[PDB]
């Protein structure tokens, strides 16, 4: 289920950070934080924390089909409890935050980085805030 | 033309802050921020500042016709200077704050707040933020 989506035409990428505030509804099921790239709405960049094992899993979804994961060791959420997500995308990463601490950087594989114009969030998740905000 | 558009399916209103920061290109044109309703995409609230005569215009666009204009008297906004524009929705009215100070009240003419999904900002802002915060 879409819980909330974001589109800006000119690119959001790099040199943009979105700042998600919210909390799970259950300690059972997961949800995903996506970057989009037109044309195709291909997945550049997947952030799926899955409470059920806690793991967060990262990907892409490129020319219809899912790359390699890359799994973060800790697992830095607390299922019902409010959190903040921040992503960052330089040149190079998306920088992920958790509670202001880094947690993992994830190297572009979508290297078209100005056609990230869609930001999607999915499944449980309880949305307090969504800020999308040019860095520079 | 399209600069930004967000939907949050469960509804944004009431009780929801939208605040947007970023400069116009030209002292010649306009914007706007409106709030759509579901089903139908109509415009709940239409906020419409137009540069090239001083005056910011807001209405509702609601069973295929625009309502009575209410018209601002004060303009404070400055072409190509930043600016923050917030909208915070309470149980009565849309409330405009701009660069902090309170500048104009809306009161609602669609009621079905709950209904009111999706933003979007069109035409001459060059944006910076968008943070789309749960208020209370
Ligand atoms: O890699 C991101 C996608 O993973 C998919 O689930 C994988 C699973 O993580 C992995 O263990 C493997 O065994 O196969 C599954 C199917 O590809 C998810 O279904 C997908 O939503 C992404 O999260
Ligand atoms: O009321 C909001 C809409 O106004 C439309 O322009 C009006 C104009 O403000 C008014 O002076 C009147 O004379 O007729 C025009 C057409 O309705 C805009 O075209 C529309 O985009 C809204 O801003």
């Amino acid at each position: 289920a879409l819980r909330f989506e974001a589109l800006y035409p000119e690119g959001m990428c790099p040199g943009w950070s979105v700042v998600v505030k919210g909390k799970t509804s259950s300690n059972t099921s997961m949800f995903e934080i996506n970057f989009l790239s037109h044309p195709g709405d291909q997945i550049a960049f997947h952030f799926n924390p899955r409470f059920a094992s806690s793991r967060i899993v990262c990907n892409s979804f490129l020319a219809n089909h899912w790359g390699k994961e890359e799994v973060n060791k800790t697992f830095p959420f607390e299922a019902k409890e409010p959190f903040q997500v921040e992503i960052y995308s330089d040149q190079d990463y998306f920088h992920i935050f958790i509670d202001e601490n880094k947690i993992l950087q994830y190297k572009h594989r979508q290297k078209q980085l100005s056609s990230i114009t869609k930001l999607q969030i999915l499944n449980d998740i309880e949305i307090s805030s969504v800020e999308i905000t040019k860095r520079g």
